[PDB]
């Protein structure tokens, strides 16, 4: 059993917009927009709604990049995170309760600010190759196992 998570990266040709994490889970960790899914809502709705309400942003297309199930020791529920990404946005990014966006050059990634995970599939986004990854926790910080991998269907 599992919870359905989205995660949203903007990323463009020579740049990236994160989202520094103001409260709640992962916070004062830069990553990219999303949430949980709700009851009543496709994930790809789900998106959406937590992209806009983080940073103001409407999408004309996303594009499903990956996906990445997590483990937390001692804790019943995997997080199934159903990454995304688009190019091209509507309006300009603008600060909510729970995201400060600032957009990052493709060389400045501040990996070591962000999820540890990061560090492992994000250049596989960056080749816009699609993946899937698993990672084991232990707290917030540790990465006890993990697998990653390139897919022909996300
Ligand atoms: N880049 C990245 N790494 C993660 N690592 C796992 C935590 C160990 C999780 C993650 N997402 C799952 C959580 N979700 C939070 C903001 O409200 C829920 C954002 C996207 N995104």
């Amino acid at each position: 059993a599992s919870r359905l998570y989205t995660l949203v990266l903007v990323l463009q040709p020579q740049r990236v917009l994160l989202g520094m994490k103001k409260r709640g889970f992962g916070a004062g960790r830069w990553n990219g927009f999303g949430g949980k899914v709700q009851e009543g809502e496709t994930i790809e709705d789900g998106a959406r709604r937590e992209l806009q309400e983080e940073s103001g942003l409407t999408v004309d297309a996303l594009h499903k990049v990956g996906q990445i199930v997590f483990e937390f020791v001692g804790e019943p529920e995997l997080m199934d995170v159903h990454v995304f990404c688009t190019d091209s946005i509507q309006g300009t990014p603008v600060e909510s309760d729970e995201m400060r966006p600032c957009w990052f050059q493709l060389d400045q990634i501040p990996f070591k600010d962000m999820w540890p995970d990061d560090s492992y599939w994000f250049p596989l986004l960056l080749q816009k190759k699609k993946f899937h990854g698993y990672f084991k926790f232990q707290g917030q910080d540790t990465i006890l196992d993990y697998t990653l991998r390139e897919v022909d269907t996300v």
